[PDB]
């Protein structure tokens, strides 16, 4: 599923992310649309042999079991094919868990390079929460 801008920011509210670790809800858009440009069945291959899944690219080497990470954890205790769902629960439950692990959102590269700092409730605004 391809969502967009407004559908997502709604959706990931009614998931409990808007403020969650302190983060507001324009962090998570944001972190989205250069991870995933908001695609659920987004994956990308690691140089280092792991898998990033879904709309925030969850990465296989901690958080997924893929049954092709050797010496991999699976830390969220789900399929990484879960992570591709149109629907978002396994996501942000398992982004929940990131994002309480120690760095925050710095966990996503992208967030910390694209979106932190900058401007993030305008990946919110005009949108009905
Ligand atoms: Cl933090
Ligand atoms: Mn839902
Ligand atoms: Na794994």
């Amino acid at each position: 599923k391809v969502f967009g801008r407004c559908e997502l920011a709604a959706a990931m509210k009614r998931h409990g992310l808007d403020n969650y670790r302190g983060y507001s809800l324009g962090n998570w858009v944001c972190a989205a649309k250069f991870e995933s440009n908001f695609n659920t069945q987004a994956t990308n291959r690691n140089t280092d042999g792991s898998t990033d899944y879904g709309i925030l690219q969850i990465n296989s080497r901690w958080w997924c079991n893929d049954g092709r990470t050797p010496g991999s954890r699976n830390l969220c205790n789900i399929p990484c094919s879960a992570l591709l769902s149109s629907d978002i629960t396994a996501s942000v439950n398992c982004a929940k868990k990131i994002v309480s692990d120690g760095n925050g959102m710095n966990a996503w590269v992208a967030w910390r390079n694209r979106c932190k700092g900058t401007d993030v409730q305008a990946w919110i605004r005009g949108c009905r929460l």
